[PDB]
């Protein structure tokens, strides 16, 4: 009934990014969000230097027009020191500091080297081939704005400025648990109607790889007191509490009333597949997300809803959701109009070098193999019907959580 | 002069994956490599269950052609163990264990309920709608083979079989250090032609993010005794030793002779760009990789050479190097024939939804901003010359190390 985009946007619009900060040495900031703007203490480059391998010259010596004998050279870490007579030029390489008085650099490929001097023939604009002090970064400028996620791309740049540590928004703390007498821990046998608890592990793993602080309270006993106690504890410790299965997502029972007793929680019916139910709302001091019991739905629902939410909450300002592309199906796809189907498929290059999706197989939610076999989602539009080999189709490549 | 592909195949052919293992609880196994095959101790599904929501019947009761009353119910968590008399049927839910003496299940769709029992609208064939124990995974089967890298796709499935821990290959240990009287740590001034050391950090961050155990020995003083001592230690405590800058990559000097003295190392000149020099070879108890001093070259060289080596080393059996696709340039690219140019670009969708690359800007190695601004490499062929807007071109999306 309710659309995914509508749901997501309503979740996101209620949420306020964290602000609490901590200062850490750069090596420990991977994945972390900047709490404050990084301001450059130095100029980059720190001095005027050559854009090219060629010769440093003065605009007047060129106008004179005689070949210019080489008076010396300026290199990597050894500027040209000493006098530079009129009627001469300085040999120079990329990155090397331009000598005092220099008005241009000429690339050697535009010149004729002879025993008695370099002959210049092309026009010589002033400033050409010269990289100005701080043209790349000026001291006092903001190199990286607050809200930036720190990666190998940013952190070395910060170190290049001589900064040892930066302040970052604190990890988001997420309490995790599941409930139900069916749920079984490993090592024990499966009594009557029991199954091993897989959703919790799945969520724990994704949470940790998303940079969060997990507080796994485990399986809570089929009991209202155990459950109220779990929520109280979870909500007091964390910014987000997750039920990975067992708490109500619509159906009326002892868990649904505790939920209605502890916060304002909405029970959604998403127009997606697989999945459908989703619980979301505010507890006393936290946000609550309750997932359906089916592994495939829990994962899907987590990945496409909780994951975005956690991002916003972290302080990250990177607007947009994982990238998608248009692609031809080498496979035939069973799709029902009514729901936004996130099928699994296999994106790979064909003989022509073009990219194409193949189904992983049976798209039913009774099996989890489609996450291993796959490598992307075939995001089939809500209103769309069956898909015939060769039709245009949306793929969302899996991110690192699945490979 | 020497091709990337050739160097890569030489490095990797000499290498021998680690075997040393350790058994860890599943929640600690993300990104880790399975040391032994995961063999299934149970059948999945564990019991002959129902595919649909409907009724468990027998063919002799359907044959009587009359409405058969509901003797009881069977849910997933509440298997039926009651009476099941002759002219009756059992209401069942999807995923639920089919009651003893079953033969088929029917959906509530091909069924209308009368006051005297359930009327059967359609036909009922022997074994319809019953999932049979072990049709997805048989007990004794190999679920995941040794060398598989454990992710959110695999790890929950392993918990579904009731396994708590699995054996994984030990992390690769990687020793890191740089050298030179020019390298400066943060907080200290830049003496004459001194610079802040960024390549070490860059590498540390990537190593950690690839799952390695980093031993960062910092900046070694410009002195053969400190260098020998660092090497003797790095080699004894790790599987790979990396100079991130400062050790020879060809130029003869005190560093090069300690290198030749401590193992068999080849100094290569790669036909790639940016970069070119790379040192690789065997020390006593380890593998050595020496990177060029230029930040862009050290990163690029690490990413394209050292990364695949670590992958092989780790035990991972995932044959291949990150994916590529053919794509049009919205940007003009300056390219010289002779070297394989790993330029940086911006892969994004256009108004028609198709994918396209744009340059990040200046491709020179005097700046690092191309890794942040970018999100992919434009892998321009060795023999290739300049590229015009709309030309077909190869792109290799950045992985997680760059965001």
């Amino acid at each position: 009934l309710m659309s995914l985009d509508t749901a997501l946007n309503e979740m996101l619009s209620r949420v306020t990014p964290l602000t609490a900060q901590e200062t850490l040495p750069l090596v420990q900031c991977f994945g972390r969000i900047l709490a404050s703007d990084v301001v450059s203490p130095l100029d980059v480059p720190g001095f005027d230097n050559s854009a090219m391998n060629g010769y440093a010259v003065r605009l007047a010596d060129i106008a004179s027009g005689q070949p210019l004998p080489v008076a010396g050279k300026s290199f990597a870490g050894q500027p040209y020191h000493g006098e530079w007579p009129a009627g001469t030029c300085i040999r120079i390489m990329t990155g090397a500091p331009v000598p005092e008085g220099c008005e241009a650099v000429v690339m050697q490929e535009q010149t004729e080297q002879m025993d008695n001097g370099v002959r210049f023939t092309a026009e010589v604009r002033s400033g050409q081939n010269i990289r100005r002090r701080g043209e790349d970064i000026s001291a006092g400028a903001v190199v990286f704005p607050a809200g930036t996620r720190l990666t190998t791309a940013e952190l070395p740049v910060i170190a290049s400025l001589g900064i040892a540590e930066v302040p970052v928004i604190r990890k988001v703390r997420v309490a995790l648990f599941s409930t139900g007498d069916e749920l079984q821990l490993p090592g024990q046998p499966l009594g009557d109607g029991q199954i091993y608890d897989t959703n919790r592990l799945a969520v724990h793993l994704m949470l940790e790889q998303l940079g969060c602080e997990v507080i796994n309270l485990g399986i809570i006993r089929d009991d209202p007191h155990a459950l109220r106690a779990a929520f109280i504890e979870a909500d007091s410790q964390a910014d987000v509490v997750i039920s990975s299965g067992g708490v109500s997502v619509g159906e009326a029972d002892y868990t649904k009333t505790i939920l209605e007793e502890l916060g304002e929680i909405a029970f959604w019916k998403l127009a997606i597949k697989p999945g459908k139910p989703f619980a979301f709302g505010k507890l006393s001091n936290s946000w609550f997300c309750g997932l359906p019991g089916n592994p495939v739905s829990a994962t899907l629902t987590f990945y496409q809803l909780v994951q975005p939410l956690l991002a916003k909450l972290s302080g990250n300002t990177a607007s947009g959701l994982p990238a998608r592309q248009r692609v031809r199906t080498a496979s035939r796809l069973k799709k029902t109009p009514g729901r936004l189907d996130f099928q699994r498929g296999v994106l790979q290059r064909n003989a022509d070098g073009e990219l194409e999706v193949t189904t992983t197989g049976h798209q039913g939610s009774h099996i989890f193999s489609s996450f291993s076999l796959g490598n992307c989602f075939i995001v089939l539009e809500r209103d769309r019907g069956n898909v015939e080999v060769g039709e245009w189709v949306e793929v969302e490549p899996f991110n690192a959580l699945f490979g």
